[PDB]
């Protein structure tokens, strides 16, 4: 254990003094030529670029300024820039560069051609359980590191891994990451994904990442999350019943931990109590994770994405190509004198 107490300890230093004293300004847009869309939202869109000097292809985020304003999202994008470039772990993504400009601001990550787990997970139907383990080792050990951060991550969800291309997980989308010590207050992430307390709009902590990942892993080994509906608020319902139905395929060791998982309860919840994250490490369902194998990467994965090069966009769907407006004037430089 002094091993794992040592190695957090470094992590928390390093991460502490890119915290504090945080990159800006360390590209600009034409140093880049725009490639394709990747993804889009209600206030930004991430693009697949290619540096000119280098040819080095990274994906590009892209926030209008405006937008995320209207949307009440300004503390959130100053949190996940910060974060992002403080952190360093081998499941998450790299951010290489960031800048703004009069309309937007700029995130320029590592392009991870694999794509979504949510692709693959569709496209198969659903994964076999030591499959799904692979995953969720990841997953937890990720968690531990940014926990022990005192960061809450509040969006997992198959959408934003990504499968690399040695099969790994590379965890993207830091919108709602936040550094807090105790209680936090936002509603947001994905209806599916939500704890109980965050429903309630209740105080909550690291625990709803938790119970996060007990969703992850039944909606990997099902093919479908564990409280579906139409709407919202049946969703909720669903979520704050303390039921949920399990396959008859599952193992019985994938159904006790997922019913410690999702204990609606937090103060009982796997990951909350007092011996923290080991009451999962420990758990019969990873009877077979080597933890430091999967840390250093030396396990064989299920499944390698197909792809034909760093430029490869076949994993990603298709959207309308709009254009990346810059404004003549400046927007909002008060908000984001920061970022």
């Amino acid at each position: 254990q002094e091993s794992v107490k040592e190695f957090l300890a470094k992590a928390k230093e390093e991460f502490l003094k890119k915290w504090e004293s945080p990159s800006q300004n360390t590209a600009q847009l034409d140093h880049f030529d725009r490639i394709k869309t990747l993804g889009t939202g209600s206030f930004g869109r991430v693009m697949l670029v290619k540096h000119k000097e280098t040819g080095n292809h990274y994906a590009m985020k892209i926030l209008d300024k405006q937008k995320v304003v209207k949307l009440k999202q300004i503390e959130h994008t100053l949190n996940e820039k910060r974060i992002l470039q403080a952190v360093n772990f081998p499941f998450l993504v790299k951010l290489e560069f960031s800048f703004k400009d009069n309309s937007n601001l700029y995130m320029v990550m590592e392009y991870v051609p694999g794509g979504e787990m949510f692709s693959h997970l569709r496209r198969i139907g659903r994964f076999s359980e030591p499959h799904a383990r692979f995953y969720a080792a990841q997953i937890v050990l990720t968690f531990e590191y940014l926990h022990s951060l005192d960061l809450i991550y509040r969006d997992l969800k198959p959408e934003n891994l990504l499968i690399d291309q040695q099969g790994y997980i590379q965890v993207t989308d830091f919108g709602f990451a936040k550094r807090v010590k105790g209680r936090t207050w936002t509603l947001c992430g994905t209806p599916e994904y939500l704890a109980p307390e965050i429903i309630l709009s209740k105080g909550y902590n690291k625990a709803v990442d938790w119970w996060a990942l007990g969703v992850l892993i039944y909606e990997m080994a099902a093919g479908y999350p564990p409280f579906f509906a139409d709407q919202p608020i049946q969703i909720y319902e669903k979520i704050v019943s303390g039921k949920v139905r399990f396959p008859s395929h599952f193992s019985s060791d994938l159904k006790d931990l997922l019913r410690n998982l999702l204990q609606v309860d937090l103060t009982k919840r796997f990951g909350n109590l007092k011996n923290g994250v080991n009451d999962i490490k420990n758990h019969k369902w990873f009877a077979t994770t080597d933890w430091i194998a999967i840390y250093q990467r030396k396990v064989e994965a299920p499944f390698i994405p197909k792809f034909k090069g760093p430029g490869d966009t076949s994993n990603f769907d298709d959207y309308e190509e709009e254009e990346i407006r810059v404004s003549i004037n400046e927007k909002c430089g008060k908000e984001f004198t920061e970022f």
